């Protein structure tokens, strides 16, 4: 499935070259503005544990999900992945638990040490 195909096939999009985010493109968006940090960011998502353990989506709640990028509103993963996104983009993240909720975890959602799988599409983003 598509968290294994991103393991062997995704471009590490680090700056430590880690691996700890990994993503592949499943449609390309338009434009070559990406989000600035500090950008105000609409999008979808389908998201789940790498083990198929929990899954969620922005559906779910019948409506975009919003957020600062890098306003620390999100999991690090998702301020590095969604800033190298184009508007009206398709992406596939699998990411270790250091860009995401760590040894730590965030229980009952999330054990400790998870491998997170998201798809996210891009609606827009807007300058605060
Ligand atoms: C850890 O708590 C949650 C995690 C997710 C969804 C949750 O509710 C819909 C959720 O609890 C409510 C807090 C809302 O704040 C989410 C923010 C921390 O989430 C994130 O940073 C990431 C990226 C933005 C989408 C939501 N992300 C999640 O990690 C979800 C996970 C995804 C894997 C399956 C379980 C929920």
């Amino acid at each position: 499935g598509a968290p294994a195909t991103v393991t062997e096939q995704g471009e590490d999009i680090t700056s430590k070259k880690d691996r700890g985010v990994l993503k592949i493109v499943k449609r390309v968006g338009n434009g070559e503005e990406t989000p600035m940090i500090g950008d105000k960011v609409y999008v979808h998502y389908k998201g789940k544990l790498s083990n198929g353990k929990k899954f969620d989506s922005s559906h779910d709640r019948n409506e975009p999900f919003v957020f600062s990028l890098g306003k620390g509103q999100v999991i690090k993963a998702w301020d590095i992945g969604v800033a190298t996104m184009k508007k009206g983009e398709i992406a596939h993240l699998l990411i270790k638990p250091e860009y995401a909720y760590g040894s730590a975890g965030s229980l009952p959602k999330i054990p400790s040490n998870a491998t997170l799988f998201f798809e996210i599409e891009l609606l827009d983003f807007k300058g605060e």
